[PDB]
C-alpha cells in the first residue's frame, strides 16, 4: 500500500484488473485514484457492481 500511484494510459483493456484492484479501499486518495481510473464512457456491460461506495461517497460522488 502507497500513495505511489499506478496510473496507466492504454487501449481498452476490457478485463478484470480494474476490478481486482477495485476491493478493499476505504480512505480518500484510494477511492479517489481508483475511481479516476473510470474510462468515463457510457458503458456498464463490464460490470454493474460497485454501487454502495457511490452512495459513500459525496463530492467525488458529485464530479463523479
Amino acid at each position: 500500500i502507497k500513495d505511489y500511484p499506478s496510473n496507466e494510459d492504454l487501449h481498452e483493456r476490457l478485463e478484470v484488473f480494474k476490478a481486482l484492484t477495485d476491493n478493499g479501499r476505504h480512505i480518500t486518495y484510494l477511492e479517489e485514484e481508483l475511481a479516476d481510473f473510470v474510462l468515463q464512457w457510457m458503458d456498464v456491460g463490464l460490470s454493474s457492481e460497485f454501487l454502495l461506495v457511490l452512495v459513500n461517497l459525496v463530492k467525488f460522488n458529485s464530479c463523479y
